[PDB]
C-alpha cells in the first residue's frame, strides 16, 4: 500500500518559506507535517525521502518523511519540527552577524562558513563544527548540489535564549533530481557518462578561496583540515550500504530503472570517493 | 540625529535574514533594533554601494508620515560604518510569517509563493486564514499606494507578511519593512545633476521605471503610472482614497531635509522626485478617483 495524503486535516495557520514548491501544513498520524508538493509538469520529492532516510541510516538527526500522494500529485510529507513554539533560524540568518567579513549571510565560501562558527553564539562552537562536519561527509554521498546557508540551522524554543542544532532538512537537492529514465539508461551505459557524475559533478555549494564550487572528490582527497578527516573517520563506520540499497528499494511511487540509478550510483560514490578519502583519512591518523 | 551605535549592547542570539548585508541585534535606549550594514563590495571606484541606507530610513519615515503602520529607522553609524537600525518587531515573542509563505500554501494555483503574479497574489489574499481577507485586502493595496509614491521596483512576497504570537494560533499583520528598494537607490550624486538638468531624464524616473515587482496576466511588471490611472480594481481606488488626504509634503520635505549624510544635490533630488511622483501619479489617479465615485 501506498500512503494517500489528501484527505488528511490540513492546518491553515501555517506555511513554509522556500521557492522550490508549494506547501501545506496538515495532519498525519495526530501530527504535523511539513507536505512538500512539486512543480505541476516530481524527482524532488523522491530525492527528499531517499536522501533522508540515507542520512538516517547514517545515525545524523534528521527530518522524518515520508512519500505519499495529494490529489494529482506525488508528495514528500516533513515531519514538522518547529511545532510545540519551536522555531527555526538558519545559518543564513547567523552568518549575517559576522560584520567583520563584509560577506553576507547567503554567501557559501567554506573559510568563511567556518569563521562564522568559530564566532558564532547559538552552539558551543566546536559542536557545531562537528555538525557542519558530519553533514558535508552524508552531502558528498548523497552528491548534494545545494546546502546553501538557508538549508541547514537551529531552533530556537519560544520564551528561551536556547538554541539547539535543528534536524537536517531539505535533502531535496541530492541523488541527481534531473534525471530522466532516459538520463539514468544513459549514464549507467557510458562509462565516462557515470565517472563525471562522480569526478566532476555534482560539486558542493561552498567555494574554495578563487570563488570555484569545491570538488567533492579533489577536496576531501587532498584535505588535510583535521576536522573534516575526523568527521570521515565518524561516520565512515555508520554507512551501510545494505541498509541504503534496502531503503531505495522501499521507496514508493519510484521506478525501477531509477531506483536501479540509485543502486548504482550509490555505489560508485561510497567506492569512489568516501573510501578512497576514508583509507587516507585512517593512513594520516595513523601517522604518529 | 547621527547616532553612534558602537558602544551599545550586542545581542548575540539573534540574527536575521535576506541577502542585501549584515545584520545584528542590538540595545538601544531599553529596546530591541535590527542594525543592518549595506553590502559592500570587493570595491567600490567611483560607484555607491551605500544608499539602501538611506532609501530604508527616508521611506519608511514617509510611510510613518503616511498613518500606516511601519518599523522606525534611524540613521547611525557602528564601528565607523553607516547603518540603518530598525526597531526590531519580532520580539516580545512575535515571529514574522512572509507573505511567500502564506502564499506557498495555495497549492491550487501551481504557482510558487515566490511569484507575484497580482491576481495570484489577490487570490491568496482572498483565501488565506491568517487573517480576515478584507483586513489583509486593504492593507495590501495601502501599501500599493504607499510604494507607489516613493517607486517601490521590490514589494516581493518576502518584504511584508505577518506577526504570529508564539504562544501561537493567531496573526496580525507586521509592520512595513524594508522600503531599502524605494526612492531610486541606484542615484548617486552624478545620476542627480542629471536628473535635475534633463526633464526627459526625471520623466523616465517617473513613468518608465521604477515599476512595480507585481506583474500582470501577461508576466509583465506592472507599471505605476498606467496601472493606477487606469485600473477599475474597487479595492486599489478605495486605498487612493485613503491615503491621499494624509499625503503630507511639508512633513515629507522636512523628513528629507534632516536626513543626516545626504548630499544636498541628492536632498533637492528627492525633493523634486516626490513633488513629481506626487503630482504625475498620485494626483493623476486620485482625480479621476474621485470622478469615479461621482454621480449624475
Ligand atoms: N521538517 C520541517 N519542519 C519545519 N519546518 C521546515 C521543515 N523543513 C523545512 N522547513 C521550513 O520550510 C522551508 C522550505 O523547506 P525546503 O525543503 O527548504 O523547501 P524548498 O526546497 O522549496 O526551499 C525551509 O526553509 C524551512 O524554513
Ligand atoms: N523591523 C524588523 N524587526 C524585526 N525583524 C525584521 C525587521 N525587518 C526585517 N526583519 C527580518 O529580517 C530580514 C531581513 O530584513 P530586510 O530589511 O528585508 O533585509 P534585506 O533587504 O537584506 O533582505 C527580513 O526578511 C525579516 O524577516
Ligand atoms: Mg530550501
Ligand atoms: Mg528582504
Amino acid at each position: 500500500p501506498t500512503i494517500d495524503f489528501t484527505f488528511c486535516e490540513i492546518n491553515p495557520k501555517k506555511g513554509f518559506g522556500g521557492a522550490n514548491g508549494n506547501k501545506i501544513s496538515l495532519f498525519y498520524n495526530n501530527e504535523l507535517y511539513m507536505v512538500k508538493f512539486p512543480p505541476k509538469p516530481t524527482n524532488g520529492c523522491f530525492s527528499e525521502y531517499v536522501a533522508c532516510h540515507i542520512v538516517n541510516s547514517l545515525g545524523l538527526k534528521v527530518q522524518e518523511t515520508l512519500l505519499g500522494t495529494y490529489k494529482n500529485k506525488i508528495v514528500v510529507a516533513c515531519k514538522d519540527f518547529t511545532t510545540h513554539q519551536y522555531e527555526l533560524v538558519d545559518f543564513l540568518s547567523l552568518k549575517n552577524t559576522m560584520i567583520e567579513l563584509e560577506k553576507s549571510g547567503k554567501d557559501t565560501n567554506l573559510n568563511d562558513v567556518l569563521y562564522a562558527i568559530d564566532n558564532q553564539h547559538f552552539i558551543e562552537p566546536k559542536v557545531l563544527k562537528c555538525f557542519f562536519w558530519d553533514m558535508f561527509v552524508a552531502d558528498t554521498l548523497l552528491g548534494n548540489f545545494d546546502r546553501h546557508n538557508g538549508n541547514w540551522g537551529f531552533l530556537r524554543a519560544s520564551n528561551s535564549k536556547e538554541y539547539q542544532i535543528a534536524p537536517i532538512f531539505d535533502c531535496g537537492s541530492c541523488l541527481y533530481p534531473q534525471a530522466d529514465d532516459v538520463v539514468c539508461q544513459k549514464v549507467l551505459s557510458n562509462i565516462d557518462e557515470l565517472n563525471a557524475r562522480i569526478y566532476n559533478f555534482p560539486q558542493s555549494i561552498l567555494k574554495d578561496d578563487n570563488d570555484k564550487k569545491i570538488n567533492y572528490y579533489d577536496f576531501l582527497t587532498q584535505t588535510n583540515n583535521k576536522d573534516c578527516l575526523d568527521a570521515l573517520l565518524r561516520i565512515y563506520p555508520r554507512i551501510d550500504m545494505n541498509k541504503i540499497h534496502s531503503i531505495i528499494d522501499n521507496t514508493p511511487f519510484m521506478s525501477e530503472i531509477h531506483k536501479e540509478f540509485l543502486h548504482t550510483m550509490l555505489d560508485e560514490r561510497k567506492s569512489k570517493i568516501i573510501d578512497v578519502a576514508h583509507t587516507r583519512a585512517i593512513e594520516l591518523s595513523l601517522q604518529h
